[PDB]
């Protein structure tokens, strides 16, 4: 699903970047640019983020 309309980031792309290496939402934006345009996406980014680290 779409994450973050702004830059196109899925949740796919999100996990895509911790199983890069992303320990951390920080990291994720760095890779991805979730979250850098408005406020909209940024709760559930964080839960995506959340939910994959805790699942590695
Ligand atoms: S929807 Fe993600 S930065 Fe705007």
């Amino acid at each position: 699903m779409y994450v973050c309309l702004c830059q196109g980031v899925t949740d796919n792309q999100i996990r895509d970047a911790i199983y890069e290496g992303c320990c951390s939402y920080e990291e994720v934006r760095e890779a991805t640019g979730v979250g850098t345009q408005c406020g909209k996406c940024a709760s559930l980014a964080y839960q995506v983020v959340r939910e994959t680290l805790n699942d590695l």
